[PDB]
């Protein structure tokens, strides 16, 4: 448990560092978005230093967090520290132009989005439509940061697709491999 | 309470349960769910019934929900490829596939006892998985659903957009509605 | 020879138990829950009993608190179908399906032991979902209690307004006041009588 | 397992069917739909197989349901045979009053027998008028099994009432003393 | 699962030879089926012995005393015989068999004690339960008595706890009669 | 990982010192606690000051009904204009919150999903009490129905089909519809 | 200083809460089901505020679908003993107890914000033993159902008859109409109007 | 909803609403009657006759009541500190509750007109040895004499008028409760 | 799969052969199964040998002890055959088979130690078990002893944990008499 | 009179099913785990077919993935104990004490139909408590271990040392593998051959 020095995470949030640590969900989603507005609020013009370290999570909370990061004027770094797959390495590859990083021996994960749902034929179409239209966006937002052709993406997320952080970086959802300070 | 017996005098005895009993009168019933198991029971018995007599009908009694759909069909497959007519009567509920079967029976020789219950609905389901998965399956389930709405509209002599607006809810029908929609033939109150 | 046993064990047991011996007698039992392996296997065994005599009495002894509706209207059903007389004797409880089993018997024909509970009730249902799917499964249970208030008037002689006043709520008869009502015809206490 | 016994061709028997062909019935364990309904079946054929012949019906059961067991009892009065009843280990509730509806004279317990009366169960949950309609309910079925068993016994209602306000546990003689069986046999010698 | 042996059961073929198991707990099935058989062996002879063989450990007092009675009651002299265990009821069970006809293998565990129970309620249905075992525990108490020949204060003392006793023990404490090692 | 903590000398939780600039957050399921307490700030706000705009963040796929209609009165009921932004998922109740926000003042951030649909409900007894409950439940829905037709400005009969099954709309979609004023995608705009 | 948070995660927290800030403002809410717990915090909150003002109002905040009759009429009676006026405000549901506590604040103080859910209905019980207990309880619970509905009759001004015809099943209102039948005094859309 | 606090100037102090009560010698007991509760009122009843022997405490009671054993602990405190200890049912106020109620000071003894009081027999089981059986049956036994001679003497009822009046659970109204004399005033206003 | 039929189960039908079978755990159930076969068999021939084969892992010693009891009481020779596991009283079963009859086949595992038990209560209770418990464990020691030949000495040490043997080793301690690898070769 | 089906729902079922009509044909199944029940099945019917005919070939066919050792064991020792010869026939998969029991038919007589899964590994175990007995229990499995891989070389015409290296991990063979490692000797395709 959070020892104190403040709790420890409050103390490195004031040196503007955020993490996200397990899986997206909304509470961690929110948790993220509020400190990224305080930030911001706190000074709008110094750059944010995002950790990243999860398995992804929920679509729908994520893209909120990516939209934030968009959004706010500091430009926000990434680094990844440990793992990023499926929404943690769409959130990676979102950082700031130039300024997302990885640890040497992270996993970086780039997948399709899962889902489901059980009801009626025309349910079930609703909500098929409805996934296929996020997987084009995700792919065409990974499109955007990685400047890899859409076809590229398309084909390189049909299955779970683990690279480490050299390979990731050539792939273009990282800028740096940093080692040492 | 279980199934009785009947004692057959032999030149001994045999005993034969009930369901046994009217089998030898090519009485089939649908029972309750239709799943892997009761399909292909009544299939078996179909099949049997027909090795017994290619000529003489069968009387398929249902009272059923409906259930699995692919077990279903081949029930109704079975029905259309044998030789005896199988007639068809509703002794409760039909629904969803069990009104699919009820409607399959032989033409003019589908029945309903007055008070039954039939319902007619699109196919339910569901999938867990990768998009393309989803897709996948959100595909086949539509071609399902396609298929077994031109089932209905063949047998009843409905337009298939009339089955389609009809069945995208349930649909509660009474005997004699369901008789007026084509689902079945006759309304029969008394043997007479 | 067939083996002889109190109750089979399986209905596909080879042996001639103690309700193998009364249908051969033309006596059905209803016990327990209306459902649909209930309800059906009443069903097989007045079609069996019609086949084997389309013209003496059958004799369908009722304990039952009733169940699924659908199920229950499909014996009371086949009770009016079939050439035989269906005679009703309540030996327990009659309640909703259950009663309106008993009360479906042949005119005259309806009897219950002097103990037994007869209980009328309006349906009960149950549905989850959308509120376009929810007035769907609203109007059919609406139809339904119509139906079988209609079904209960037409068997007791009481007028439909009775019916649907006297359903309202679970309404609890001895047997005595069932005969009064119209559920049953008789009730009976000694064979001898 | 219940054990087999072949009788001369040859037909075989439960032990239970082999000792229904001399019209002994058993209840055992607790009165429910099954455990009453396969009772009233037996009874029902004993009078087929002869209308006049004594019915001897052994009883051990903790009671159960009432409208099972009242079931029993109303048939027990219904056929033409006499019905004897026999505790052979346990009569309480319902237990008993099927034990005491047994034919005049012809009730009988073993003598280590546990013999126990007591009032109606029952529950519901639900709106202030239906509570109120079951509540009447059951104060009738009361009234009705206490009717009953002052009928049987000899008792006046009022003591019926008394005695069954609680569970009230009785031994073989004492309840012979109370009327709710005949006799208490030791011996078939005797 | 039971072998087949005319073709009976092996436990209906030992029946015909009036021989009769009690195996396991005793509950209101397994009493039955005991009476049952019990019953049917009198009918069939009323004078031939029949001979009871007990492992159990015990159970439930009123469907027991069914059998304990039923026992007593029937014109056959019922021989007991405890092949295992008899512990509780069936230790009452095996010391009710007919006089001098009561044995035991040499390795069998007896175990005597008295009742146990239970109930949750009111004070009033608490007391009203505890009476009756009260007199169950009195009533069981001279039944052993009875049958070993000890005085009841024995009975009473030497069953307060768990008493378990070897074959011979319990031939001593007149639980049983004779203690059988071999047919021979 | 807990909530953090910021000092200004009194401590904050993160959604506190938010607070103070009048940002108030729905997050995850509408039921009588989180409903509650968005009440709870938007009464404390209105407190506060009676004029100046709540930004309202919403991320929710819905949940209880009355829950959430107790949110959508309280925004109309307090002299604050609520500005709503949705910031992931606004679905169901949620994106009837979205849509009851000021006029001028719902936004989204571009990648949000927005879902609109009737309601659900559910329940078992007596035919008698079905039928209360059904004529409730389809009073509801035409209840929410006018509510959002009023605020997106479709005719009555355009939401009623809209709502149906389930329909879900990207930021753009839901702003021609009505349900927001504007999708905005970087502050400086 | 005492720390500011949202809402406190325990009790005994040292935090300053929305709730608490409000509570300042003689703000008290009754949120989710009247239980023990819920209707015991009520309670201290009214008797707290009382003692700090006994002749300023309080504003009691109510979303509820009621519970446990015992605890919630010991709100109802802290209402009606305390000095201060309780104004009561429905912000989603009343039903049942949480109905009768909105019905039962101070006279032309009582509002509802115009999308919420008033419904009003007879008590609700169980119970299962003997048949002498079940007569105590059914007795019992049929002098509540009295008693709710006469303090009914008396804070909406319709008389007994009314009261008991109208709770027989589950009778759900729209704001307005629950104004119409004297439940609430005002329906109030806008603090400024 | 958890409870609030209030803030007290001084820096600040912060005081749940409970704890601030305290303040004013309330206390309350809501919900069963276990170690838990029992003890936490004990230790609330001992801590206000530290601070005031003199001034009375206000015993707030809705409870459906619980174990004996904890209950009269309380009750024994409520009688041996100096402080009288005014009792008012705000809500129920059963069994072990009753009992409770029924013990405040001569006098002080309230009770809200809606609040209902249920007096009745105590509940237990056990399960092992007839011998054991008797032990716990007889003990029962004594509780049951000792809680009717409890509830006589402060409502100057005969013993065998409670006994005869708590065979079964026996549900009073707060008029019935009083007339009774399980309380002394039935209040519905302040004023 | 489930027990065949020949036009008898295959079990009643080797039993015409005068073989059973303990398989599984000793109970209640298996051991009084065993126990009206051994009444059986003895009833139809009391002089011609009864062969029990043995695969178990012991379990409960008074339904255990009843076969024992029952194997000594009956006039047949019962001679044992370990054909897989023989541990616990499934040891002592085989164990207690007729002098010189005992077998087991090459691969099986025989395995001795002491009893196993269990109680809660009081401590005038737990001495109750305790000292009746170690009665069991003496008895069953002195009967291994019996049949063994080894001293109850050795029987002690060597049954204080489990002890594992194989089928030469069990031969050699005097728990069978006899390995038996073709029905063809001569017996050893 | 004996009826026929397809499988027996029970141990002593009067009915000759399918498996028993193809133990007349010396055809004997061992399906599914090895465990008590199913190995000491195959041991009642090796006896029972060698009381039937000494010297006519057993057709043992198997389909397990293996299970208890003891059991397996006894199965094993049964083999090679009756006179007759046990011709194996892998006919889906033979793992771990499944394959011993493939290699353990007669010289020339095993077999595999050609899709089956052949596969070989040490043994598994488990033991918990003090440290002397798990001691006692490691020991005891690795002389398992050994005789087992033993019992393979055998066979196989294997050395002990190929046997270790190869059962180390589990080692998984199609049937032509498994003919060239010597645990069949032929692979059969087609009735006519």
């Amino acid at each position: 448990l959070v020892p104190t020095v403040f709790d420890i995470y409050s103390r490195l949030l004031k040196e503007r560092i955020v993490f996200l640590n397990g899986e997206v969900n909304d509470h961690s989603a929110n948790l993220v978005i509020a400190q990224l507005l305080f930030l911001e609020s706190e000074d709008p013009d110094k750059d944010i230093y995002f950790y990243i370290n999860s398995p992804g999570g929920m679509v729908t909370a994520g893209m909120g967090v990516y939209d934030t990061m968009q959004f706010i004027k500091p430009d926000v770094s990434t680094i990844c520290i440990g793992l990023a797959a499926s929404m943690g390495s769409l959130l990676l590859a979102g950082g700031a132009k130039g300024k997302r990083y990885s640890l040497p021996s992270s996993q970086i994960m780039i997948h399709q989005p899962l889902g489901g749902f059980r009801g009626q034929a025309s349910d079930i179409e609703i909500h098929a439509k409805n996934i296929l239209r996020i997987k084009d966006r995700l792919n065409k937002v990974l499109a955007h940061h990685t400047g890899q052709d859409l076809e590229t993406i398309v084909k390189d997320t049909d299955r779970d697709n683990f690279m480490m952080a050299d390979e990731a970086k050539a792939y273009g959802l990282i800028d740096h491999v940093i080692e040492s300070r």
